[PDB]
């Protein structure tokens, strides 16, 4: 059998796994991964792991010891006052990654989370979010974002931040009781006067979502 499944806290030594499931689908499935046909991209191996030593990024795994689906996750801390806002996209050699991280700095410079919410210093970010195709529509997605909830409660933490990348995974952020806070149309963002991302109509955009918990 392969469940049920379980919820995990995701460890160092599981880095190789999680990069291996998300080569599988995040890096092939994801809607602005999949336009660009990222293909092998060591830049966004690094990115996915970065976040772990956090110690808030959980991991589904089946009945027989395989990850099924990861949210990996990292605390965000309000700019200081002196802060030197840096562009992800400036130490970026792979020029898809690239556009995906220069649509991330883009958003961060039209939109900072912390003015939404001045009094909270701490945010918990979702990073990377993947379920197995065979697991889709059981509601993993919510069960890993639940886990999260226990580590805000714990630490005192306030508001979960999601940026989402199609109106397919800011509907799941909904049921799961998040709103959006910022969106951004695929057609309306052309950083050098052109559209960057053309996708299906259904993605539309971007949509930053926000929980208080
Ligand atoms: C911060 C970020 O990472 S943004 C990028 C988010 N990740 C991606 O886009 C990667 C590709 N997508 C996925 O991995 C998954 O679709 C996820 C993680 C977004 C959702 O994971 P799931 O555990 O399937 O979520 P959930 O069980 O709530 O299903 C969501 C919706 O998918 C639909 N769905 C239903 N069955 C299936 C199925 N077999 N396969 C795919 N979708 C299904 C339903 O519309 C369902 O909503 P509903 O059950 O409330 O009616
Ligand atoms: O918040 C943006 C989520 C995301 C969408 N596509 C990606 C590719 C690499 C890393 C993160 C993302
Ligand atoms: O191929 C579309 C992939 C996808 C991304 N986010 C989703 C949410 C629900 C169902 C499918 C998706
Ligand atoms: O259902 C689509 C709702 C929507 C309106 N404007 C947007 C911009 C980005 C993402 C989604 C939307």
């Amino acid at each position: 059998s392969h469940m049920p499944y379980t919820i995990e806290l995701i460890q160092p030594e599981d880095g190789e796994a999680v990069i291996a499931m998300l080569k599988t689908f995040f890096f092939k499935d994801e809607p602005l991964n999949t336009f660009l046909d990222l293909g092998e991209c060591k830049e966004l191996e690094k990115y996915s792991l970065k976040p772990l030593p956090d110690n808030c990024s959980y991991k589904a795994v089946n009945k027989k010891g395989e990850i099924i689906g990861v949210f990996l996750n990292g605390l965000m801390r309000r700019p200081s006052p002196d802060d030197v806002p840096e562009k992800a996209a400036d130490s970026c050699e792979h020029p898809k990654f690239k556009k995906i991280l220069s649509l991330m700095d883009h958003v961060e410079e039209q939109f900072n989370i912390f003015d939404v919410y001045p009094d909270e210093e701490l945010i918990l970010d979702g990073k990377i979010l993947s379920v197995d195709t065979n697991y889709r529509g059981l509601g993993i997605a919510g069960r890993l974002t639940e886990r999260a909830y226990e580590y805000m409660r714990e630490n005192g933490i306030n508001v979960y931040h999601v940026l989402c990348s199609s109106h397919y995974s800011a509907r799941v952020m909904e049921k799961l009781g998040f709103h959006e806070v910022f969106r951004m149309q695929f057609a309306d963002y052309k950083p050098q006067g052109e559209v960057v991302f053309k996708p299906a109509a259904p993605h539309v955009g971007i949509q930053v979502m926000a929980k208080e918990v």
